[PDB]
């Protein structure tokens, strides 16, 4: 699929940056024809097929058609979409708020309920993100605040309850299935948002060792614990949420509806 080729510049003017990837940087934007403000994501294009540096244009156009499809509050949307020969770059929904993180069980519940909004969303339409972690759900407008999961460039249709194929996100936050390389569903999604859910509330990592083959070994022994320190106050109940999620098998681990139905919420080298 091709994209606009016309230069960028002409329609757009960017201002600062708002963050990155490996291969890719994300500047505010104005649309010259509007006025309307856009996050302007320049991913880089491999420049050959052997090439090592750069995303894979069938990479790219994944992202590109899972962010067409969906619309909802809580994940972000894709206005347009640009190339020329060294990048591709997205028009992307404005999110200015920052990471969730940088900005009471009451506090945590009513942003992780949003998240779960928007991951039952993606779910429903057999999405799995892949790469949910704290830097990647973002708040449109800290200064009202309402989440938006970003950056779609590890997701997949799963149109056959499985992905085999080495898709790795960050090792604090990736399920065991993926540290052992095994078939991936919807289900290490909700082993990431159990890592979230942790994090949320005690400030503290529960796998994080001090390299990454250490955080990987800790995942895949599912080696954590509630640590009486940072949740002594926490409820039982949320500390239920969180088991639940962070279960090796991958089949006994609560879905996105389970997760909605449970007490505490129902109302890599
Ligand atoms: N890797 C990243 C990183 C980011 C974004 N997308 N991908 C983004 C998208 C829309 C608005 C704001 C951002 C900030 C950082």
């Amino acid at each position: 699929t091709v994209f606009r080729q016309e230069n960028v510049d002409d329609y757009y003017d960017t201002g600062e940056e708002l963050g990155s990837g490996q291969f890719a940087v994300v500047k505010k934007c104005r649309e010259k024809s509007t006025g309307l403000q856009y996050a302007a994501k320049f991913i880089k294009k491999r420049r050959t097929k052997s090439s090592r540096r750069g995303v894979s244009r069938e990479d790219i156009e994944r992202e590109v058609s899972i962010l067409k499809e969906i619309q909802h509050p809580n994940v972000i949307t894709l206005h347009e979409v640009y190339e020329n020969k060294t990048d591709v770059i997205l028009i992307l929904e404005l999110v200015a708020g920052g990471e969730l993180f940088d900005f009471t069980e009451e506090e945590a519940t009513e942003f992780l309920k949003q998240i779960l909004n928007g991951v039952y969303y993606l779910h429903s339409l057999q999405i799995a993100h892949f790469d949910l972690k704290p830097e990647n759900i973002m708040l449109l407008d800290r200064n009202v605040p309402r989440i938006k999961i970003i950056d779609f460039g590890l997701a997949h249709k799963i149109d056959f309850g499985n992905e085999f194929k080495n898709i790795f996100g960050t090792p604090e936050f990736v399920a065991p299935e993926i540290v052992n390389y095994e078939p991936l569903g919807l289900e290490a999604d909700m082993w990431s948002i159990g890592v979230i859910t942790y994090i949320l509330l005690s400030g503290a990592s529960p796998f994080l060792g001090d390299t990454k083959q250490e955080t990987l070994a800790n995942v895949s022994a599912v080696n954590y614990e509630f640590e009486d320190e940072y949740f002594s106050n926490t409820s039982a109940l949320a500390k239920d949420f969180i088991r639940r999620l962070l279960v090796k098998d991958p089949k006994k681990r609560m879905t996105i509806q389970d997760s909605l139905q449970h007490p505490w919420i129902k109302p890599q080298f």
